[PDB]
């Protein structure tokens, strides 16, 4: 395929539309989160989803009859760790010999970190990176390979506002590094990627995942007045720019970072 | 308080709707361009769309039954130079008085230069900062006090990667420069807005909006020997990130970019 | 075509020197402000220096006296009004008939804004882009000629990290999206006058040139908290920057920017 | 920590006197390289200084003579493997037991890549990462302890412009994602180290060290045709930036970056 065309529908809805293709999401392990997220919006487009988990399965189990009674598409759960390659690559090869192909692939890897760079031990800082982002390395060139025989393909890097600025009071430089990395990652990729697979990244800002509560009410306060719309964002709230990635609504962006922070950044 | 909160609605289809809501296209009144694919796509979504033009009429009047037979909604064109604050100032009384209300304004100050600032003479450069800046300044002006008035809003400003980088080929830094300061114009007033309106922009590259004969034969072939997705952009590939940013399927995203260049500033 | 070749100098002390070159700085009026510092770094490494005043002559005369006699280097002041081209031609016309030539250009014109777009009015809006925006637009199209004509310069102009973030509380959209102009209006030129000149700019934070006595001390707190160095900046902390581009200490950097913010835009 | 306050001088030279200061340099080990010459500009300030090496002793050896002899200053050699967070920790120690102190430390890691993401195996990944990025952050984890105890330091690392976009001829993701995740360990870095050092970076471009021969004629040309300038940068012109973030001539400055590419990711 000479290089990657634009979309044949002058629809926006069919530019939109998942019928037909393939699209796998890493966390959605659990009923609540940014992977799961992506998942519905993409299997309300009428895409068949493969969702992963990292250990138990309990989540993505449910997970998958909820998309399927919901949505009335196809979907399955699979075993992966991003931060093991042979895993990702057996996830590709898994899901391709089931669903017949990939289309799009959503990469959403975030282990946090609890301290700084001093106070923090080489380990805390390799976990990290090792998972944040190799992992996203390690899942990219996993599909890779199967884009560039098909000619096709979209690949979605979940990085973070982190990528761009430092967070406060929480210290949390290897994070942000990782992300950071992950940001460019995508416009890196995409000029590689260029004859045959869209890149993209998209930088969520403080969104509320259902972990609030593990978090003290004086800390939120202080982060919320950081922001200007005042207020922790919603999975929900992402699913937009998940599926605008992974559709061909979007057939000429590559190497792309869409922010989504309430205004975060801005200051 | 309260102020800018998430979308009601888990559905995506539902968060893409525009269906009762009104939206506001400046550079629409062309058979291709960025400002009628624009409005195609929010009409598609089921928005009542306004579209103005600068001088000739047949074009936007001829858009206008377009939009309305292809997507049975309403719409009318309006007169407005956006280098004029009074008739922004018009075209936010008019429209409000005709439909209702602005749910939503996508601005496309699309003003080129031909030359250098030195080659270049001072009336040059004024033209291209009063049309492209201060023009996207009184649209945002105009509609904004409407949108505080309500309490809601969307202002999606058509910037260029020109506002990233600058383009080699051809001198155009009062156009880029220009641009550079409608993208950050966005982050700024996302936080001015903070409490009733998002403000977001697009950055598109080199899209074909008709025009290719106006443009150098030879400078086009340096152009897509330099875009990595190696061709020209349609303006189909835009309606996608208008309606994303004009709808509620982007609740927690103001003062973000989104760039649409096939990779362009990448390299 | 001349070309931009690398400093023929080896050592630092003598790519930093100023010797047998003349400099321009437009801000150099007042006590210790950053125009009056970067000129008096200038002198330090043994430069000729014109600096500009608006309207304050009493102010710039003695700054001229006092440059001399400690630097014993020729000095001398001149009007200019940045926000008229006609003014700015007339400054580089006078400095190369005085100094016989124009080695380094440092622009530097501040008009605050005092409101955000909804509650200033289009005067306002346009005279802080025509001074901040035009103004350097100005300086830099009046010396570039200059520049293109010696096959030889240097342009510096003072941007603002407000190019970069929207500065909180305080609303100044007009002020943030010239100063954003500003900004990528070095990159632009860099690339325009690549044959001949380097252009870069400096993007102070919140520097004390003396008049913190306009803000009140409650709003001092609110940026110190918000700056992780957690105090404002000096004029004599931006003087390096402005001699390290101004000299041959930079000869193969052209379209770069520098943030002097305290480490405020890492948040 | 007595917090990081403004430079008590007010003389330029003053400001750049490394006098009495103790820096040390990773790179330093050859003839014409980015090491070298930054521990040249600061040895000739009147810095102590020690350059370290992962192999070539004698070259280091033969810097330390060289620069002790021309500047009069003390110098040693060190052998230092920056991928090992030991040999950088044993770094910090061995200096400043025989140094006293360390006020400026100027990291850098040239590991470099030569294929993309597709073609190169997980091992290729990995050591560029391991080198490049998880080496700079050995050696700011190895300096910063000692800076806190201190309370006063600066950290300069060196990047690359390769950090900021992806090089076009050749495929080299790794290299860039890692050069990526340094710009922003700068900035989260700043921000950590608040209360006691700075923190910057330089992004090189092009910069010619020797080497300029085992890379095919034409495609010295093609870059040469990308970058502004037309050339190949001189690791002398970069000696400037590097005095001036490791002296008090930027006592404000921290979290910045300074790209010196002739203007390369200008278009
Ligand atoms: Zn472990
Ligand atoms: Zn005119
Ligand atoms: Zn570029
Ligand atoms: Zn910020």
């Amino acid at each position: 395929m000479p290089g990657q065309q634009a979309t044949k529908h002058e629809s926006l809805l069919d530019q939109l539309s998942l019928k037909g293709k393939v699209v796998v999401v890493t966390g959605a392990s659990g009923p609540k989160g940014m992977g799961i997220e992506a998942a519905r919006g993409c299997a309300e487009m009428g895409a068949a989803v493969a969702i992963t988990y990292a250990s138990r399965a309990q989540g993505a189990e449910e997970n998958v009859k909820e998309l399927e009674k919901t949505y009335g598409i196809k979907a399955k759960a699979y075993k992966c760790q991003v931060d093991s390659y042979e895993s990702c690559e057996k996830l590709v090869k898994d899901v391709v010999a089931d669903f017949g192909q990939i289309d799009a692939f959503i990469a959403n890897a975030g282990a946090t970190a609890d301290s700084g760079i001093l106070d923090g031990s080489v380990e805390a800082w390799n976990h990290v990176v090792q998972v944040d982002l190799n992992g996203t390395f390690h899942c990219a060139k996993a599909v890779g390979h199967h884009f560039k025989e098909r000619g096709t393909g979209s690949l979605v890097i979940t990085a973070s506002m982190s990528g761009h600025i430092a967070n406060f009071p929480q210290e949390q430089t290897s994070y942000n590094v990782a992300k950071a990395g992950c940001i460019h990652m995508a416009r890196s990729l995409a000029n590689e990627w260029r004859d045959f697979a869209r890149v993209n990244s998209i930088s969520p800002g403080y969104i509320d995942t259902g972990l609030s509560d593990f978090v003290p009410k004086e800390t939120q306060q202080l982060w919320h007045s950081m922001i200007p719309m005042g207020r922790d964002g919603l999975a929900k709230e992402l699913k937009g720019a998940y599926v605008y990635f992974a559709s061909d609504a979007s057939t000429y962006t590559t190497g792309a970072d869409l922010l989504i922070d309430g205004g975060y950044t801005t200051r």
